[PDB]
DNA sequence: GTCGG
DNA sequence: GCTGATGCGC
DNA sequence: CCGACGGCGCATCAGC
């Protein structure tokens, strides 16, 4: 938290580069000098020092050098205030609105999630969706929460044929206190890297006890879509959840749940998601998830 | 925007 | 209607 | 100096 200030300087600006001049590769630059920062254990005081870390270079060093002498970056302020440019950025965090979609709204006075309301005719199913739950997909799901969506998840899973195997996989099988979604790797075995509706029985289940409340896509391998816990009488209602479901070949599922609980620097450092009967035998060259 | 061939 | 391209999420 | 910088499932578009 130590240069938070620069962190959130260069992440605004990353945010600008994908959403707003569709300048994918910037963005990347500015994430990974974020991220390089974040990092770093002091509190950095010029641009020169920022620079021998990689990822920063000569313009970012410049940018940090404006920041620490002003609070603030020239660029950075003007595209703030910017009423296209800030519309366009902002309109990205609907989920299903891209930086293509988000410029088409904007073009045609469509700025506010107000006027998104006002336009359900011009949205798509997955931009719908996104709309509906803005607020709820923007929140982190606590532990408690991921237990009792496992519990429901792997109960209607083994109700629909007890040969099934899931896993609920992400920062969750590692034991974090929050996640942003639930991540859950189907297989069967009767699925194998050659091989009937295995996902959609799975799917149809969770939807049947009210637990899949709307889909995001689903096809023969993957669904993505909404869920929600139940709630009771006079207790508050659970904010709608994200929910993934993949379904993976037998002979490919353990490198599927090694890949999909990393975490994503252990993965890296251990190096695909696809090619073994157990997590152990990959391991080869074991660290159970706690501890990865 | 940064890096490296 | 078919096929390959594009947008999007992650 | 100048090209690389990620891959893939699904929904939907764009070109015939
Ligand atoms: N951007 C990423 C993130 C993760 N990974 C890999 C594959 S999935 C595996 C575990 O992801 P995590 O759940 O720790 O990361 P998330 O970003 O989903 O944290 P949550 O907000 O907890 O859900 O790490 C990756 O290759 N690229
Ligand atoms: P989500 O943020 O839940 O991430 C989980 C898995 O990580 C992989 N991943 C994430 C981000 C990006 N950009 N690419 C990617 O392959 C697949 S989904
Ligand atoms: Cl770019
Ligand atoms: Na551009
Ligand atoms: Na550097
Ligand atoms: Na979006
Ligand atoms: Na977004
Ligand atoms: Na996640
Ligand atoms: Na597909």
């Amino acid at each position: 938290t130590l240069n938070g200030g620069i962190t959130d300087m260069l992440t605004e600006l990353a945010n600008f580069e994908k959403n707003v001049s569709q300048a994918i590769h910037k963005y990347n630059a500015y994430r990974k000098a974020a991220s390089v920062i974040a990092k770093y254990p002091h509190k950095i005081k010029s641009g020169a020092e920022a620079k021998k870390l990689p990822g920063v270079g000569t313009k970012i060093a410049e940018k940090i050098d404006e920041f620490l002498a002003t609070g603030k970056l020239r660029k950075l302020e003007k595209i703030r205030q910017d009423d296209t440019s800030s519309s366009i950025n902002f309109l990205t965090r609907v989920s299903g609105i891209g930086p293509s979609a988000a410029r088409k709204f904007v073009d045609e006075g469509i700025k506010t999630l107000e006027d998104l309301r006002k336009n359900e005719d011009k949205l798509n199913h997955h931009q719908r969706i996104g709309l509906k739950y803005f607020g709820d997909f923007e929140k982190r799901i606590p532990r408690e929460e991921m237990l009792q969506m496992q519990d429901i998840v792997l109960n209607e899973v083994k109700k629909v044929d007890s040969e099934y195997i899931a896993t609920v996989c992400g920062s969750f099988r590692r034991g974090a206190e929050s996640s942003g979604d639930m991540d859950v790797l189907l297989t069967h075995p009767s699925f194998t890297s050659e091989s009937p509706k295995l996902l959609h029985q799975v799917v149809e289940q969770l939807q049947k006890v009210h637990f899949i409340t709307d889909t995001l896509s689903k096809g023969e391998t993957k669904f993505m879509g909404v869920c929600q816990l139940p709630s009771k009488n006079d207790e508050k209602e659970y904010p709608h959840r994200r929910i993934d479901i993949r379904l993976i070949p037998k002979d490919q599922y353990y490198c599927g749940v090694l890949y999909f609980t990393g975490s994503d620097i252990f993965n890296k450092n251990m190096r695909n998601e696809y090619t073994v009967d157990s997590e152990k035998d990959i391991f080869d060259y074991y660290r159970e998830p706690k501890d990865r």
